[PDB]
């Protein structure tokens, strides 16, 4: 099999099923003692839920699903009601993440929706019912976090105040983006330091503040 089946099986027989903390600590456990995995993970993690708290957003957009862990992350936290889209490009992860979603108890909360963030993001408003998000959480390849930031903007996707917090921005990187958004006037910027999952070795967050035209 390959490690994210691994990461899956591990949470089925480590974790208590419709318990999203328990699935966490089974993702982060794995990825600590047996295989390295690219999840946003517990330290960088606990940034993200601090933002998540903050803001209480009611639509939230992930770029990059991987195994559905950051999903998990935030969707836990949101009010009842709320919804997470998450998009995911390679069909193997995203059934990982549905069946991840699915054992946690979150099913309810999130679509995963299986194919290249570009294509689909032109669909939201339409075939989605989205107006506008409150927050998107980047975490797709890195050479995609500013081209996917401006077809947002030209699909009328952002508003005043929507947060867009963006994993590895410093390993792998991704440096466009971050030049970008810290030279806009349209984007207030915050960094939050912090570390590579399940490595030490520094990462961090970018968290942009979209404030329109
Ligand atoms: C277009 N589109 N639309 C939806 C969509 C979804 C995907 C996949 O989810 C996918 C697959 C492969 C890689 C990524 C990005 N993630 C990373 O590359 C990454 C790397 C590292 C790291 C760090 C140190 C290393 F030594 C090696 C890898 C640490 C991290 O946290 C990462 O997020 C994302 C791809 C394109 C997509
Ligand atoms: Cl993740
Ligand atoms: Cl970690
Ligand atoms: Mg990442």
């Amino acid at each position: 099999d390959t490690k994210e089946q691994r990461i899956l099986r591990y949470v089925q027989q480590n974790a208590k099923p419709g318990d999203p903390q328990s699935v966490l600590e089974a993702i982060d456990t794995y990825c600590t003692q047996k295989e390295w995995a690219m999840n946003v993970g517990d330290a960088k993690g606990q940034i993200m839920d601090a933002v998540i708290r903050e803001y209480s957003p009611s639509l939230v957009l992930e770029l990059g699903a991987y195994c559905g862990y950051s999903a998990v992350r935030m969707a836990r936290l949101l009010q009842p009601g709320a919804r997470l889209l998450t998009m995911e490009i390679n069909p193997d992860c995203a059934a990982i993440t549905q069946q991840m979603l699915n054992f946690a108890g979150l099913q309810d909360k999130v679509t995963i929706l299986n194919g290249a963030s570009q294509d689909l993001i032109p669909q939201l408003k339409k075939k989605y019912d989205v107006d506008t998000l409150d927050m998107v959480f980047l975490d797709h390849w890195k050479d995609r976090y500013l081209p996917d930031t401006l077809l947002l903007e030209k699909c009328g996707l952002l508003r005043k105040g929507t947060v867009l917090l963006a994993d590895n921005v410093i390993v792998p990187g991704t440096p466009d983006f971050l030049a970008y958004v810290r030279g806009s006037s349209s984007f207030e910027c915050t960094h939050y330091s912090s570390y590579l999952e399940y490595m030490k070795v520094v990462d961090g967050l970018e968290k942009a503040i979209y404030q329109g035209p």
